[PDB]
């Protein structure tokens, strides 16, 4: 899809203090071989307070997004807040305890769900949202949130390809302006490969008590083996590539015109990374901020735009390829023009 | 919201056996006089066989909802499935698989929460997507699924308003054709309610194990007393009549002119309900069904107007009231015009 008029009025992080992948190995709590494949440094990780729950910590990324585009409240027309897990109470709608905090009473508030790309593919509801005349307002507020804790997860070792770091992220889009504009989005999906984020694990009529620790690196082995597809690894190459080429030609860019690509924080430590795939290397990633923060849930890529621009690591006329990327299996893409710093 | 180019294809339920209020009242699962106050008559009880979990059953009624407006999967860009609990597996993405086994690969898929609102709100969702130019196809799969189970879940007593039915329902939107045309949206929303729904519960690290029954009624009345608002009554009223008004007027239809409201399976049993407000006698709402069912999740306005279509119940230039409310809190309200019949 190419944009004529969406922009990012405000990114924001809210995140809790480093926590290293040196002092896990120290404590014994992650093999050390792991650590030294994986090349991930430092992870965030919150207190156990309840200030720090996820949907609290979007609230205070949400205040400071909004505050840097300088958006009334009175004119943002939808919230979408994503995560993966537990939003520290049950049967209950954190979204407009996000809305309500960040935004005001009268805005229609939605949780979604779409695993690790959650962030990026809430830009393709919210812009069609904003265009679509429903609402009066021109913005759009885009929150992320999640804190994981035992026993369920084990943020060292519950993914095989990457660890959790708690935390929130906003962003802020607007069809009035910005100071970045958003030049384009594309989704590659491919629902097959939902298997290999179940594995063998059963339909339960509750969930299983007392939580046994969480490991989605042997879901995707067993899910592999039930599946018995011959080109596993071609699909998910197949809809990358989809979702990079879209974003990139409704975008009118190049990748060699892609001052840095923010991308999801997960490493294969071996053979070919991502970084190959989209053709450019890891130093225009965001890898190198991403190994220090882990796996902030579906905040990645608002996370590491806020990086860039916090730090004045891009200018006016920078293009940056927002790359998602989640379990299911979809992935989201964007090309974002700065124009103001 | 007035919609020039939007059309509901198809429509369907996958729901399991019924289980009666007074069979509960017998094995002491259910008091006797909340059984009479309440006025449910049963809800839908579904197995705890793998191929009743939500999901499954979702992947069911969006087959059904598919086959029967003659939309072909090929044609969807978007499937959004609303839930209110537990989809059987955690950390795993229910809605790809609802996707995956009604439509096929290459479709995004979202689950989406907006507790009792969900598949109201859902149909604004999709019909902007719809209308953007992002996808190629021209309808939308709007699923929902749930089946509730304890210890966690009391499905007779764990909501003072109504009692829970297990069970899925499908709702196919399309820019092209179908047998009914969406001729507005509406949304009422006041999120300072939310407190209600998580009352004086602290945010936990991890969820508490073992489970306790839930119990949202006194989640309320915790939640009341923190608030202390001056107004609650008409935070309410002024939401619910803010729905009801804007999608009567962008559908330039007045209640008089509405056959029949699909409204959320919920009773007080005494004094004033929603009927009274929304101006419609109880006759002309989807009480007689929403009795026998239970509130099924998120897909009470799904399930409503499939038994209205399948059974007859209305004919090509009726129109209708698809009328949602959910904790939030957020209602959004619909009118449809019959085209024709399926």
């Amino acid at each position: 899809m190419r944009w004529e008029n969406l922009f990012v009025s405000g990114v924001a992080a809210w995140l809790p203090p480093l926590s290293t992948a040196q002092d896990a190995v120290m404590a014994g709590l992650l093999d050390p071989a792991r650590s030294k494949l994986r090349g991930i440094e430092s992870v965030t990780v919150a207190s156990d307070a309840e200030e720090d729950a996820p949907p609290r910590m979007a609230a205070r990324a949400a205040r400071a997004a909004l505050g840097r585009g300088d958006v009334d409240p009175a004119d943002v027309s939808l919230v979408l807040h994503s995560s993966l897990w537990f939003q520290g109470i049950d049967l209950w709608p954190a979204a407009s305890y996000v809305a309500h905090e960040a935004v005001g009473r009268h805005v229609p508030a939605f949780g979604l769900a779409q695993r690790c790309n959650g962030g990026m593919g809430a830009i393709e509801l919210a812009g069609a949202y904003l265009g679509s005349g429903i609402g009066a307002g021109h913005a759009a507020l885009l929150t992320t949130g999640d804190r994981f804790a035992g026993p369920r997860i084990d943020r060292w070792n519950s993914v095989d390809v990457t660890m959790y770091g708690d935390g929130a992220a906003a962003l802020v889009l607007s069809t009035r302006d910005g100071f970045a504009r958003v030049l384009s989005t594309a989704t590659g999906v491919d629902n097959s490969l939902e298997i290999l984020a179940r594995g063998d694990e059963p339909f339960a009529p509750h969930p299983v008590e007392p939580s046994p620790v969480a490991d989605l690196g042997t879901r995707t082995v067993r899910g592999a083996e039930l599946a018995d597809l011959p080109d596993l690894t071609h699909r998910y190459i197949d809809l990358l590539v989809a979702a990079k080429t879209q974003a990139l030609e409704d975008a009118g860019t190049a990748i060699e015109d892609i001052a840095h690509a923010v991308i999801p924080v997960s490493r294969r430590g071996t053979g070919h990374e991502l970084h190959d795939l989209l053709g450019l290397p890891d130093e225009r990633t965001s890898w190198a901020y991403g190994r220090t923060t882990g796996h902030v849930g579906a905040g990645d890529q608002y996370a590491g735009l806020a990086h860039l621009v916090e730090n004045a690591l891009v200018q006016p006329g920078d293009r940056v390829l927002l790359f998602g990327g989640g379990a299911g299996y979809t992935c989201t893409a964007a090309v974002v023009e700065i124009l103001r710093m």
